[PDB]
């Protein structure tokens, strides 16, 4: 009869390899889809090879055109699919793009960088903005607009890829909105299981093709590495060998059919028990959901463990949080650039710090990460008094409480701002830290950056995870990126950095507590191996003091 | 045609709940099942009835004698289903008993200790040993004897628990074994996934059933929470809500159905791609993989840190490895009782102190976990000296490197010794502590308990990884009782403690570093969140010395 009998699907990005498949296995077991695509020709002339290929009544295939970061096109489109078949019973969140290819020291922003990267002859045609609106703006808005068309016992499904959780060199415009809407997916699980709607997440993992081993050689050659060193490094992460399309048991990749078969169980009423669950198609493959630690003991400290070194702080709204960071740099002998984004409050601060003497070895600046070339200008301004920046903290741009809200109701800002503000900023701190630490790699310790979370909105910290995921796929990029650079002498000094997520304590120490660790990762010789530390709930009990 | 047409399957424990629902499932989807039971009676009966209830011809449906505890019964029972089918294409290992429902304060593990419980009215028919081999033991020998008979393309399903991973106030013997089990399907995992046999791992959440919404009011009494208590903890952690029994939406149970499915989905074809994947049927249960931390810090103690406080060190047979780690105790000012198991071991250990000159403070004793009495009593007699035993840890029962093999070619005394030694071994120090801290519940400070795993065997730590899980889950029991008894005012003292994994690091300072880790949770006031915690790979820079 169909497991998908009687069902109404929603498939984006139908026209790609896998939306193809998808739509094919949805189409056999049964299902009316609806194909979504930005590009209405592209689509339907997709939609037209399923049906040849397919057999299946035109009646149960239509097509809708969709732009994720355009809200109203998919307010229009979700409308569209309603009037047509008057519900959505499977969500598939397949839509995304690859973004531009880049080691994160070249990343274009600006849509005047992106035209310059073309007189390359790069194929890059997107800006790291763009990157995630297509990735994680489809998916966040998509699923927002069609929940409420979506009855109880109704099925999403979060296409993510293996990827966001590895090295991929040249890809943190592609993985690190991936790993957004990773714990983006978690969230809306939580918010729609008690409307009876499951949230699931496939990690699809490097998907076989006749492409596919060329792509990686392509990236091998881009990275001065021998063919066969990516291709080979997924195949050391995979358990399972299997004979795949007449070829005997060997390390290969799993089908675009393995993903598809994977979305009929997950979209049938036989996965009805599964909620916020990933399904990792990957052939095995050994990655950790959070490579993580808590922190154990309380940070201890000299006063001479700073002496030549400078840390720059890349503060937020809340500035006042920021230089208490500051102070205990400062105690730590070193000099810090405290930089500020509104020119208003370096005013406030600079007298503020009069007011308590902190004169010696602190300069406060404007430092907005929404101005890159102003960042970059800011740096090389400082460095001229002759002191290099050896060490950078980030912290987050919007003020605590700021981001708010269900993911699914709160307003066309919400998405905007996590992705302007935040996840966008992210990535403009580190190519503007890389750039820096490219021209003066002489440093008197190899260099280090801290990403700070916000503390606790005391309201499950909805945004403190989404940003966690994401910053946490940044830094082994990054760290990945650094590592091969510095093995092939394109960089004389390898750059490590960790993240501290200070929201899973709620004390009043948290900030020196968090401003200690910071210190130890900035100041002290030393490579913390987990990306992400957490603050302990209880610190007095966690730790000796 | 079946979703499993062509396939022989063999189900373990085929004759209960989750057992019909799959060979009836299974026969629907075209497959031959072979049946398993300990007792012939029961399985043959529970045959002729999926028999009727499904039109399957007899022809597709065996059954066959299966002592997961006699590994001859293994033997022949597989030998029985590669003479009538040849080979074994699925094999779903369910088998599993409920063991004593005891808190680990009263765990029965001599038979005249069951016996006594048997005239006290509960239903307890097995022993801890008794409950390691029908939980654990069947599905090490089951797969080990079965591995050769499963082509590639094969598919090994173990059926686990969520609650191997949550407190379940009186299921130690049930849940510690599961633990073990979870992680061993891991290691099964890497060893055949190579060979092409896929291996997974299903953790269904409370299952629906008349009876067990009372064995959570039997659970509510147990511990003397109101009634509904128990339901409202697991209901809580749940994200999703259903319809089921044609109920209205609701925080309810997932569903035999529900398991069934989900098996057949894995014995298919369609699961292909998946090796060392957990599939939760939990409505979402929030349970995390591991609660973990790696030491980011130099253990810092003090010299009069531990006056006043005693700890047993409960050596194995490595008692060298004991003393060294006493050594950091008495330099830490607390008192030692240095348990030994073998009695020769006790005068020949006297010498080195005089030698190695740790003479005040130290007391040293034949203390073995095979003989709880006798652990019981000793404890009582030290006690009488004035100072009771504030901190206990316990060392691995066995010689580093006497655990290996791949777990499908161990010898027939691996699992043996595993679930003998190490396992039923840790029950029974746990169970001795508890009753020893029921008595002494006014120490100076409260109770603290550290597990250490053996260093690194430099193969793999098959059984290092095993043993952690299982004692991971142990820990988290205990804490959980104590914590709950101490709630209702049936004990004072709060019961907390740790385990520390060794086998990550192979530098030189591996010894003394745990040894200082296990000083500061025995002697410190201190309560460290985290269950399991790890030596780094590199301690000179996880931490800046």
């Amino acid at each position: 009869p169909g497991r998908l009998a009687g069902k109404i699907a929603v498939v984006t990005g139908a026209a790609g390899n896998l939306g193809g498949h998808i739509v094919t296995h949805y189409l056999a077991e049964g299902a009316t889809v609806v194909m979504t695509g930005r590009t209405p020709d592209r689509t339907k002339a997709a939609a037209d090879a399923l049906l040849k290929s397919t057999g299946a009544d035109p009646s149960r295939l239509a097509t809708v055109a969709l732009d994720g970061g355009d809200i109203a096109s998919v307010r229009a489109a979700i409308a569209e699919v309603v009037q047509k078949f008057g519900r959505i019973d499977i969500l598939v969140n397949n839509a995304g793009s690859a973004g531009p290819k880049q080691p994160i020291e070249n990343l274009p922003l600006s849509p005047e960088e992106l035209a310059a990267l073309q007189k390359t002859g790069s194929t890059d045609s997107e800006t790291v903005a763009d990157a995630l609106r297509n990735i994680f703006g489809v998916a966040w808005n998509v699923a927002r607009v069609a929940a409420p068309h979506i009855p109880e016992g109704g099925s999403i499904i979060n296409v993510s890829t293996i990827f966001s959780r590895t090295p991929y060199y040249a890809r943190a415009a592609y993985v690190v909105p991936k790993a957004a809407m990773n714990a983006w997916s978690r969230e809306l699980s939580l918010e729609l299981g008690p409307k009876g709607i499951r949230v699931n997440l496939v990690y699809p993992g490097p998907i076989e093709s006749e492409r596919i081993r060329s792509v990686f050689a392509a990236m091998d050659a881009a990275r001065g590495d021998e063919a066969g060193t990516t291709a080979t490094q997924f195949f050391d992460m995979m358990s399972l060998e299997r004979a795949t399309g007449g070829n005997e048991k060997a390390k290969t990749f799993p089908t675009p059919e393995d993903i598809a078969t994977t979305c009929v169980f997950l979209g049938s009423d036989e996965s009805a028990a599964y909620n916020g669950h990933d399904f990792e198609v990957t052939h095995g493959m050994s990655v950790r959901k959070e490579q993580r630690s808590t922190y154990l003991a309380r940070p201890t400290m000299r006063s001479m463990d700073g002496t030549g070194l400078a840390v720059l702080i890349a503060a937020g709204d809340d500035w006042e949080e920021a230089l208490e960071i500051a102070q205990v740099q400062l105690a730590c002998g070193a000099q810090v650039v405290l930089g500020l984004p509104r020119a208003a409050d370096v005013a406030i601060a600079e007298k503020r710090c009069k007011a308590l003497g902190l004169t010696e070895g602190l300069s406060i600046i404007r430092f907005s990460r929404k101005d890159p070339a102003a960042m970059e200008a800011a740096l090389e301004e400082y460095t001229r008094g002759g002191t290099p920046i050896s060490g950078a903290l980030f912290m987050p741009a919007l003020g605590a409480g700021e981001l708010s809200g269900a993911v699914t109701e709160a307003e066309d800002n919400a998405v905007e701002a996590l992705m302007d503000a935040e996840l966008a900023g992210n990535m403009a701190l580190a190519r503007t830290m890389s750039r820096y630490w490219k021209r003066h790699d002489n440093l008197l310790q190899p260099p280090r950056f801290v990403f700070v979370s916000h503390a606790s909105d005391g309201k499950g910290d909805i945004y403190g995870h989404i940003l966690r995921a994401a910053t946490e796929q940044l830094i082994r990029i990054w760290r990945d990126e650094s590592e091969i650079d510095t093995a092939h002498g394109r960089r004389r000094q390898a750059e490590w950095g960790n993240q501290i997520v200070r929201f899973t304590n709620t004390e009043a120490e948290n900030i020196r507590f968090t401003a200690g660790h910071a210190a130890r990762i900035l100041l002290k010789e030393s490579k913390l191996g987990e990306i992400t530390l957490y603050v302990p709930a209880n610190i007095g009990e966690a730790t000796g003091a």
